[PDB]
């Protein structure tokens, strides 16, 4: 790989900030030599600076997690990809030929019951910040819907399907999905800084705090450090570090976390646009210098995470910006995948 571009790195930060992110940071392990920039505040009350080892809220890349410890299961010969949901599950979901991986690869049709919570951004999250919901809840609000597509049928992004996977590994392991996760991955991998503290509203340590953009422009920022993350749950509660997520996937994709067999199955890719896929509980990003990279994006209020590893896990980088409801941020913080893995233009 080209070297990692620190100054380009600089200039995608500073340009977040300028679109309205309190802080944004970015942590590069490149085999073995570590990179790691950040400007802003982690409190944009207090002034506290943001920086690399602040703990923070990851959103969706808890899907990997959830991914990880399902195909662990496989490997065990506890769970069939192949088999239907319900075959686990006996009367989830109203149709029986969804299965476990469609549901991992978003092409189960299930509706995405977060698209009745946050069709108004700040009102939603004063909706659901505080309240316990089980996973049959969230199952039951998609429910309500009918199915998108026919099972298999169509790539369409839900959290519904990692709603199940947490009911999926409650089921079949007989533990709480904060159990599986320490003894698969946190302890294994010595995740210091890496928690499912579900309904627990509080992050543990030091962290940035969370800053929600209203809907309205120009209007202030709402403090979203602090919520139960109920409403995903196995689709987006972890929180964690850029440190620890670089070690994850890391991990993941250098082979250290499941079979080979599995890690291929994993990496099967379901087309999401003419630069993206989607495996098993995974995204692939289509660089611009011809280079691919793998791992998981999150949106979580107050939060964008973006975390990508090279094919042999040797480089691995992870972008943080507290704030979420911004799409220029967002796409900002997309820039760090290339400063990082292509380098300087």
């Amino acid at each position: 790989l080209p070297a990692p571009d620190d100054t380009g790195l600089q200039a995608v930060l500073h340009t977040a900030l300028s679109q309205g992110a309190p802080g944004a940071m970015v942590r590069v392990d490149d085999n073995g030599t570590i990179h790691q920039l950040s400007e802003g505040v982690a409190d944009r009350a207090t002034g506290r600076a943001i920086t690399t080892t602040d703990r923070f809220r990851v959103g969706s890349v808890t899907k990997s997690f959830s991914a990880v410890v399902l195909l662990q299961l496989v490997d065990e010969g506890k769970l069939d990809l192949d088999a239907s949901v319900n075959t686990y599950l006996p009367g989830l979901l109203p149709d029986d030929r969804i299965t476990v991986r469609q549901v991992m690869s978003h092409r189960s049709g299930l509706y995405d019951y977060t698209n009745d919570m946050f069709a108004q951004t700040v009102p939603g999250f004063e909706s659901v910040r505080n309240k316990v919901f089980s996973y049959q809840d969230l199952i039951t609000l998609s429910l309500k819907h009918g199915v998108t597509n026919a099972p298999g049928a169509a790539y369409s992004y839900s959290n519904t399907n990692f709603v199940v996977a947490g009911m999926l590994i409650e089921k079949l392991t007989g533990h709480s999905v904060a159990t599986e996760y320490q003894n698969r991955i946190f302890t294994p991998l010595n995740l210091t800084d890496t928690f499912y503290v579900h309904p627990d509203t509080v992050i543990p340590g030091t962290h940035a705090n969370g800053y929600l953009t209203p809907d309205e422009a120009g209007g202030a920022l709402v403090d979203s450090t602090e919520q139960t993350v109920s409403w995903a749950q196995s689709a987006g509660a972890v929180i964690s570090s850029t440190q620890d997520l670089d070690t994850f996937f890391s991990a993941l994709m250098s082979g250290q976390l499941m079979s080979a067999a599995q890690l291929a199955q994993m990496q099967q890719w379901t087309t999401v646009n003419s630069t993206q896929g989607y495996g098993l509980g995974l995204r692939r990003r289509d660089l611009s210098c011809g280079i691919s990279v793998y791992g998981h994006t999150g949106t979580v209020q107050g939060y964008y995470t973006y975390a990508f590893a090279s094919k042999d896990g040797k480089r691995s980088v992870t972008a943080l910006a507290n704030t979420s409801n911004n799409v220029n941020v967002l796409n900002t913080m997309a820039r760090t995948l290339e400063s990082a893995f292509c380098g300087k233009p």
